[PDB]
């Protein structure tokens, strides 16, 4: 069925599944042990399809790690480490998280998981503008930046996941929710809401709500606000408020990466530099 990849093919007695992480969202997914990768357990998450799955699941599936393969490593985004694709169930072994991802992170350590500071928010910020730019730079387009799809290590390392999903673009429900009850149109540029153009500019959108939520800690976009009236808001050239606990600066940022005309939105490559230096300057 599938061919064979001595590259990446572990065997299957190598991996020890253990425990589902999360309730679904980045599909069906399970902590285990890979022995080897000869006598060291490595803790890694597998991505598998479920029992009802259909041959475009396979597909797809196959798609996203084909796309790891050929995109390559980087520290901040989920990283492939192997795969048991021969007798038996197609099982994608990528780098693990422990601490899950960002939004939950950020909401756990609110005041009432105990406090970051400034520079630990803005650090986390710089993480995944290096991991975009990495991205960008490798020619992908994510389509769905925002802290639920940044994941965290044990060691606090911001991870980008989702990012070689495979997606039609021409099929996305605007009325879907998140797993949380949130609706993913809200990281959404206009020019990709409305004219389903996406770019490493539309990403740059996204990368704005995504240090908005860092900075409020979790913060959920538009409350209450519902689908159309969000295109509402987006043809009104609205702009969300500054976040309390913000500088002027970063919240600067945030209204650049929102910037009506795309041309006009920084780079990634603009924002690792912004950010690294804000960081650096950060108490
Ligand atoms: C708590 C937690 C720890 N790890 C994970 C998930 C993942 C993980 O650790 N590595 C991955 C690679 C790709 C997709 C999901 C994961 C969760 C769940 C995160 C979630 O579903 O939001």
């Amino acid at each position: 069925e599938l061919p064979e990849d001595p590259r990446w093919e572990l065997p299957r007695d190598r991996l020890v599944l253990g425990k589902p992480l999360g309730e679904g969202a980045f599909g069906q997914v399970v902590l285990a042990e890979a022995i080897g990768l000869p006598n060291r357990v490595t803790k890694v998450a597998v991505k598998m399809l479920k029992s009802d799955a259909t041959e475009k699941d396979l597909s797809d599936l196959i798609s996203e790690m084909e796309m790891m393969k050929m995109i390559g490593k980087h520290k901040n985004i989920i990283n492939l480490l192997g795969a048991c694709t021969q007798d038996g169930p197609l099982y994608v072994i990528v780098e693990y998280a422990s601490k899950g991802n960002l939004r939950e992170y950020l909401q756990a350590r609110r005041p009432p998981e105990e406090q970051l500071s400034s520079k630990d928010l803005v650090s986390c910020a710089y993480q995944v503008a290096r991991g975009m730019e990495y991205l960008a730079s490798k020619k992908c387009i994510h389509r769905d930046l925002a802290a639920r799809n940044v994941l965290v290590t044990e060691d606090n390392v911001m991870k980008i996941a989702d990012f070689g999903l495979a997606r039609d673009i021409h099929h996305i429900d605007y009325y879907k929710k998140t797993t949380n009850g949130r609706l993913p149109v809200k990281w959404m540029a206009p020019e990709a809401l409305f004219d389903r153009i996406y770019t490493h500019q539309s990403d740059v959108w996204s990368f704005g709500v995504l240090l908005w939520e860092i900075f409020t800690l979790g913060g959920s976009p538009y409350p209450g606000v519902p689908v159309e009236e969000l295109f509402k808001l987006l043809k009104e050239g609205h702009r969300m408020d500054k976040p309390s606990n913000c500088t002027n600066e970063l919240y600067m940022m945030m209204r650049d990466c929102w910037h009506a005309v795309p041309s006009q939105r920084p780079t990634f490559k603009q924002l690792v530099e912004d950010l690294d230096r804000i960081v650096a300057l950060t108490s």
